[PDB]
């Protein structure tokens, strides 16, 4: 048990540095061992900045939609922005830069019809429609650096100066970085890694002016414009964007909505100038005998992770904030790098009385049953080293869990357990989006996402392989030989269902012929939607899957459902309460009614958590295997397809039941149900990774209880096991 | 008390019946001897196109006709076979392979939607399968094929039903065909002169059956009570042609797969078709009228089966010379579609329950099903008042229930009683409320149906919507987008209403990207109408990223459709006390622990101000997701699990108000009915005539000086009423109760 833990630095605690350390067999200490040293490159140097005030990070911002009563109307520009964080750019020519659109028609309001005032951030609007909707596009300087500014206002810094951030697009800024870096360099000679957080440009993170988040994509691009940039873009490209370009009528871009070119365009251009740079830090960082890591968020815009190319920069390592299984997989799966890192929960930070060992420990659970199917070379955590030093039965939790960590580094030699099915998501992204599907805020599902978030968490710790690809990977070179499901999930609409790809022949051809010849295909939420395309068919591949959604468009259709087929082998392991059962089993089915269908039962099965309802699915024919059909629509349906399968699913919040769910519809889908018994767990709330090449399996407790569970190995046998709270046994 | 009442009999039973008609004050029998002595009105059912098979099996290429929609056919080559007729009732439908089908009928791609070259594909001399070649493989295939109806299907529907197992099926026939149109004119002018004791014809109904197709499996396949499906011929749609111009694609009818569905947004050769078909039905049926009228006898039309191409709530109607019509009283709504037609002397309600076995059985209690039926038609007759009642089946059936027939005296009693008291008259609506879609006055009151009386799932949070002003105190008429834009939004309107699921004929589709139609609507609303939206109205896809519902800004809310998620939705506090939602029934637990839990904090990502606990007390019916305010000055009434059921909002002189859904209930109703009063600032007004028990319902008639309130629930109630001059009155209403009361003459 040696080495692999990173702890964080203290003010004047030096003493049980030395002690804790020792205890949890730590090399490096962030802030006789290794030496973590955070950089900001855009940010820590208002002295710089406030010399050079135009070369602050910009941003385009949409007004608020102003309603027209006459010919003429006044829209304010700030009203809605925190005036502390973003200031109209004036210096930039309005009447180049910015755009006033008519929201009503989606008309570009002519130039010679608009002015900015010149007292007052307000544009005047003249000869235009009464009882329209007008807003402004105008680029704005972003004064205040998001993060920074996110940390002022969290912890209340009072009145403590604001640090205003830098665009290395602007030679002078560049000039000014990459020679305070290499004085820094000199002057740090104890430092042995630079912990770039991050780099050059800030995820889409604005502020309102109530002081609250107004507008947050983890992905976004907002705020990497600047007159010199777009004016660059136009020579290298051969067209202008428009700000609409970057506002996107409101959604700003979200990673959630079908990607156009001029994203593309932007990215590809932002990417370019990025990745240059961040190989120029990380070859300084290099010729002055320093790693360089990289943190995965903040100023990541640009580097693309994922993306070819990205193992040229030469960065060291990658370290991120782990919240659970998915975002540790985000971290896990980077290649090009020689290792990396988890940033682990809890932060060493008041908020944090209680018995700080819970949170670490389920931190730990999540993210360890991912580890064991993609494993972080190191572990670590932040902040006040001496305020957990205060709490002895957590600085015991984090001892076993180091220990853990690198028992399972040294059982298994950083090995990954092996997968017992190849699974593919398809979205409109695909690999540069790894992990990254459904996600808006870093670790923080929500109620829209949630049901299918669910499924990249289920997927993270499951004993299957999981690969990301895009429409355009399968356009181009159709499926690959050794996929055997392929998941699409997402609502109508958006990047991860695909919007009116599915329109195109060639791509339902492709997947079509590729499930006959038996391919599974599992649809999740509203899968292969195309709104309008065909009057009686919404989802394109709702013969595969043997559901649709009813669209108000076939209300004259009677629907009928067959009766729902309560024990099979995908539902096994849910427990349903046999007075629930009596119940539902008691009610029956609906008799044909005119104008009503048929066969819908009267009372819910239930068991089961779907999360978010998709309203009005409806099986297309009476030879779809219902499997929940409650409430009058579809939840889960199985359908045979030739030789293969599809699936759906409505829904699926992450739980211990719903990961058991889906990895057995993976199972069932491909036809591979006497595949299932091998190396699994009877307890869903347990799982298990098979390490060959090691002779070894180990059997994990995905909670604090003690759990009992029976796993069956591929011989045939079975080993049982009672498990403490968030146990480990190795075989 | 005597009359307005129609009574059904049958043979063999002459004494129950004559004493039956005087228990109930019958002027009125209806066939199904000695009878005739009795000095009543004799209405006789006529069914114009059927009972005659011995004609139409010598004519059977004169059966009428539709354009059918086969399943769709998986390719997996460049072949592919597709069956005809495995997914259709064979004993009511027959491919026609008289008319040519490369002329008639398409293949279609569906993956691709391009219509398969005519030289690709045969059909088989001796299967009902077309076989299809040069295709994409993985492509979907289909055929719209006509076939001829050879069982008619509302005789088909009650042989099933009824378990007639044996008889002779039978076989409609389509007057748009000389021969057979003569042989109907010819029949009928026979039937009248060997009818001298008839003096109501019946017509149940005239020449075309509204969509109704059953599968291989005897279930409905395909319902629509106001679709022209079966209506079509290779004549018909040649001469259509001719008249307008361009040909009608077999696509024209099967649309797709929806048939054509009253719900979808109603496409050119849609309307086109109607007035072809209705021109034809109208002058057919005024020379039926004509020829009644010549015999001595009036012509009754029933509203229902045969009765598509006659357009009631169409200009003309008038000109048919139909003296009444008759239909079914299935609810308030039902009621209205039938009261309000104008054009004929006198309309009729045929109550419920219709005197059959399946509800006159031994243990069960029809009095019930009877009382209720009163109940429902009577708040909507309050408001437009039918003629006529009575009652279907066999009266030796209901005889044998005593307690039912007395609660049929009572009724009886209580129509006419009614009739003499408010001279027939309406009463006194007090706010002129508008209802906003597609089709407008030509379907007055038949909004979200699909099948007549049966609103389901998918339609029950909106058809809720017309049944609480069925019988509410306001005045409703209904009208479309092409009223709004050739004329503007008229000036006597209170309030607008749009309600429904995005595209769909109800909120509007596209026509809400028309910049003239948000115009109107917006500067009205400004200069003080009132805009109530529900479900997701003013609705279109695509056209704004950022607006959804194109009137957010009038009603304060918008529907989250995941091209928005990176902006946060920031909810204000719910205001729980507001003249809207002051007749709902407090839960102070419910209060308590909705207060107590409080509003989520701001989360990145997440917004805030969203109630962590749910206020609940209003079935709101199905749930638009994701529905948020769009700014915090909007008013929330109701935002529960994350999302927005009601709230209000002011717009310059006047308000919006949005609603994610209505199911009817008396506590919904009375909401909609505050929804009214507030959103056009009339609070000041509502009092005046108004119960202060939402389970009862308030009528006022200045000229007569008079107003009754009525108890819409078969338990007591109290209520007290609210005069115009600010004085009230206290009532004990029995089960199912009226009083009546003097008020000021005008
Ligand atoms: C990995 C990552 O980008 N984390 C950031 C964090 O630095 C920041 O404080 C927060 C603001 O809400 O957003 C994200 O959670
Ligand atoms: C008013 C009307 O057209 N009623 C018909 C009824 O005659 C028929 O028996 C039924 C079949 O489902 O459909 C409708 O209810
Ligand atoms: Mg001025």
């Amino acid at each position: 048990s040696t080495g692999r833990f990173t702890l964080p630095s203290e003010e004047n605690f030096a003493e049980k540095t030395k002690e804790l350390a020792e205890l949890w067999g730590a090399d490096a200490i962030r802030n006789g061992k290794k030496i973590y040293n955070a950089y900001f490159p855009t940010r820590a140097h208002n002295e710089w900045i406030t010399l050079h005030m135009d070369e602050t990070p910009q941003v385009y911002l949409l007004t608020d939609r102003i309603l027209a009563e006459s010919d003429t109307v006044d829209i304010p520009l700030m009203e809605s922005f925190f005036a502390e964080q973003l200031k109209p750019n004036r210096d930039a020519d309005p009447h180049k830069y910015w755009e006033v659109v008519d929201r009503t028609t989606g008309e570009v309001v002519d130039s010679a019809n608009w002015t900015l005032d010149a007292d007052e951030d307000t544009v005047h609007v003249s000869g235009v429609a009464a009882w329209h909707e007008y807003t402004v596009s105008f680029l704005a300087y972003i004064i205040w650096d998001p993060v920074e500014m996110y940390n002022h206002l969290t912890n209340d810094w009072g009145d403590k100066e604001h640090e205003i951030p830098f665009d290395i697009y602007h030679p002078a800024t560049r000039k000014f970085v990459f020679d305070t870096f290499e004085q820094w360099l000199k002057d740090s000679p104890q430092t042995d890694v630079v912990r770039f957080t991050t780099f050059f440009y800030q995820f889409t993170l604005l502020f309102d002016e109530k002081r609250r988040e107004k507008v947050v994509d983890w992905f976004g691009c907002a705020c990497t414009v600047s007159p010199r940039a777009l004016d660059d873009f136009e020579a290298k490209y051969g067209y202008r964007l428009r700000p609409e370009d970057f506002v996107d009528g409101g959604a700003y871009n979200s990673a959630w909505r079908v990607p156009r070119k001029a994203q593309r365009d932007w990215i590809d251009f932002l990417s370019g100038f990025v990745r240059e740079n961040v190989k120029q830090l990380a070859d300084m960082s290099h010729a002055a005998g320093k790693e360089a890591m990289m943190f995965l968020g903040d100023q990541w815009i640009g580097t693309e992770p994922y993306k070819d190319g990205f193992d040229e920069l030469g960065l060291d390592a990658v370290v991120g904030s782990i919240g659970d299984g998915t975002t540790t997989r985000m971290i896990a799966d980077i290649p090009g790098v020689k290792y990396t890192e988890g940033r682990f929960l809890p932060y060493f930070f008041p908020d944090t009385g209680n018995d700080p060992s819970i949170e670490g420990l389920d931190n730990w659970r999540k993210a360890r049953r991912a580890i064991l199917r993609s494993p972080i070379s190191r572990m670590g955590y932040g902040g006040y080293l001496s305020l957990a030093a205060k709490f002895p039965k957590f600085v015991d939790t984090v001892t076993h869990i180091a220990n853990e960590f690198r028992d399972i580094h040294d059982r298994t030699g950083g090995v990954a357990a092996e997968g017992e099915l190849n699974v593919a998501i398809l979205n409109s992204w695909g690999k540069m989006r790894s992990w990254m599907a459904f996600t808006v805020a870093h670790a923080l599902p929500n109620k829209q996402t949630y049901s299918y978030y669910g499924i990249l968490e289920s997927l993270s710790g499951m004993r299957v392989n999981v690969r990301f690809i895009s429409f355009d990977d399968v356009l181009a070179h159709g499926i690959d030989s050794d996929i055997d499901v392929i998941i699409n999930g997402g609502p109508v609409d958006t990047a991860f269902t695909g919007g009116d790809v599915w329109t195109n022949p060639k791509l339902v051809e492709t997947v079509r012929a590729w499930v006959r010849g038996g391919g599974a295909f599992v649809g999740v939420g509203e899968p292969s939607s195309a709104p309008r395309f065909q009057t009686g068919r919404f989802f394109q591949l709702a013969d595969v899957i043997g559901v649709d959604e009813e669209r108000y468009q076939t209300l004259s259709v009677d629907k009928y459902f067959p009766p729902v087929v309560p024990d099979h082998f995908i539902t096994a392991d849910v427990p349903v309460d046999p007075a629930a059962r009596e119940a539902w089993e008691q009610a029956g089915y609906r008799i044909p009614l005119s104008g009503c269908g048929g066969g819908q039962s009267i009372k819910p099965l239930g068991g089961i958590d779907f999360g978010e309802p998709v309203l009005n699915t409806y099986p297309v024919n009476e030879n779809v295997t219902l499997l929940r059909a409650d409430g009058g629509q579809v939840q889960l349906a199985t359908n045979d397809y030739g030789k293969g399968r599809g699936v759906y699913i409505s829904g699926l919040p992450y739980s211990a039941a719903n990961a058991r769910l889906l990895e057995r519809v993976l199972f069932y889908a491909s036809h591979n149900e006497d595949k299932y018994a091998a190396w699994s767990s009877s307890n869903p709330e347990c799982e298990v990774a098979h390490f060959p090449e090691q002779g070894l399996y180990c059997v994990i407790n995905n909670t604090d209880q003690p759990q009992k569970t029976t796993v069956t190995l591929a011989d045939g046998t079975t080993e049982d096991f009672d498990l403490p709270d968030s146990g480990i046994a190795w075989r």
